[PDB]
């Protein structure tokens, strides 16, 4: 299909390049339904050239779903629903989300999807890494997929900003999730909010996931995005998982994002 | 700026840590000093590099090979007819075996002079799928605490081909299809040198760690049981994603490594689809700190 829009993949796993579309104007029923075909299909999709507003970036993400903010993030003034990946030149230290992760798992229902709108970005440097966690399941053994499909994973928020009152709830997740809108199954850890696997023993838990880690990262699962100016990127917050690359010490960068409003995860 | 510190060349960086696309010229003629100059500065600076829309000869890209250095074939690859310098990276859209070059590794470290550098030309490649990594051996070195590398600077490491066409190879199920590689001696495969874990490279005078996970056996003087938590800590920081850059192919893009101080990895996901790009191995010698 795709008569509406024109859809580049990026690698043979996820990812997909969008043209032909304004972002800027309303979407008609045929174009949105291509956009969330290619969504649903690619995982992690990005529309260069959209030079945007603060209210036309709220304004297409309220298309895939409620506008609900994560918890821990820095809003621009006057848009609560827009908030900041933000690092001065002069700034110094570890980046935000240098891990290989996906948004605020902790959360009973995590978001279910980040629009992200580069606003001034280094020539190089600073480009963002995604993974497809339907291609690791996939990928799992059959006997490995019957071994660990009934198990369930406790998340909590300990290490972003718990202990180690909020930051200490925790929540259950099936470890393996069937995605509500593609109907797929996905693999569904990280090991920023995974604490243990539901029942085990922390010598039980700990080699599995950290087994599960390991697969689910593996580089062919990957993709690679580099950013330019007004580029528009959707992702996929239940299926993929993706991580920031701090290369550009010294060069400053700045996206804005919306995060869109998901329901409990679910087998 | 690199705009203005090339000037018959242009440089365009893929990453912050290495990686970077060179346009303006034209690599079916001879090159002149000058150019051939800032080819060189760049290939030292970002390690790996690549032409897009370069339509040469089998001729033409030994010719361009020769200016790193002798030719030198790796032993596991088949050649193109006629060409015994040009080797094959071959995938039919059919094969289902062993995809060649899908671990983190760099190239025939088991030999006492592995290559110094691979100019690769992409042939027949999928309009997506089958992109290459690449990784910074600098970078990886030079994020170890000042405590680590202190501890491991001294080692020398064990290689051999054992896995790739020696005993382990010969012992398991995974094989390569007859497609790109050659029938070997196991006692090649099994042939063990040893190499520093710490290199210094020729041409940058840069220090680089020097392990992969492919060749690698052991740490010199340590058992297995010893050997594998330090191995296995390496592998894994070597290959942390931001150390990392990827490559996309295009039919005529020329593409040169350093076999030295980068490692690399094939992506197999172009299941169905043919694959083909052709490669000449430029020679180096023993590895040193
Ligand atoms: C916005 C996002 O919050 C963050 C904020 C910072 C993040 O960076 C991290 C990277 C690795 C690790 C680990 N291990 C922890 C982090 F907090 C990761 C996620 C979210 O989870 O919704
Ligand atoms: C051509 C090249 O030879 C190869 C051929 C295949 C390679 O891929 C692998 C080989 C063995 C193993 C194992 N065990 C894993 C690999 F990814 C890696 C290198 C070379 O080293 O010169
Ligand atoms: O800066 C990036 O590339 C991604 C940071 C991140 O993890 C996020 O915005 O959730
Ligand atoms: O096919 C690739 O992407 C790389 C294969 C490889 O490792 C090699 O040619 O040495
Ligand atoms: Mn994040
Ligand atoms: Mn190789």
């Amino acid at each position: 299909r795709f008569e509406r829009i024109a859809v580049q993949p990026l690698t043979g796993v996820l990812g997909a390049e969008i043209t032909g579309v304004d972002l800027r104007e309303p979407l008609d029923d045929s174009t949105w339904n291509e956009i969330l075909d290619a969504f649903h299909t690619y995982q992690v999709i990005y529309f260069p050239g959209q030079a945007i507003t603060n209210e036309q970036h709220i304004a297409f993400s309220r298309r895939f779903g409620p506008v609900d903010p994560v918890p821990l993030l820095k809003s621009i003034e006057g848009y609560p629903e827009v908030q900041m990946i933000r690092r001065e030149a002069n700034e110094s230290g570890r980046v935000i989300g240098d891990d290989w992760h996906t948004d605020s798992t902790f959360l009973d229902a995590p978001p279910a999807a980040v629009v992200m709108r580069a606003i001034d970005v280094p020539e190089h440097g600073g480009d963002t890494g995604f993974l497809s966690m339907y291609t690791a399941w996939e990928t799992l053994s059959p006997t490995m997929q019957a071994t660990i499909e009934g198990l369930n994973v406790v998340h909590s928020a300990t290490r972003v900003f718990g202990s180690l009152d909020a930051g200490d709830r925790e929540t259950v997740h099936p470890l393996v999730v069937t995605h509500p809108g593609s109907g797929r199954k996905g693999l569904y850890v990280n090991q920023v909010y995974c604490q243990r696997i539901e029942g085990m023993t922390d010598a039980e838990s700990k080699p599995l996931l950290q087994f599960l880690y390991e697969h689910a990262t593996r580089f062919d699962f990957t993709c690679r995005v580099r950013w330019k100016k007004d580029q528009v990127l959707v992702w996929d917050n239940l299926c993929t998982m993706h991580r920031a690359v701090p290369d550009y010490a010294g060069k400053f960068r700045y996206l804005t994002r919306t995060t869109v409003g998901g329901v409990r995860p679910a087998r």
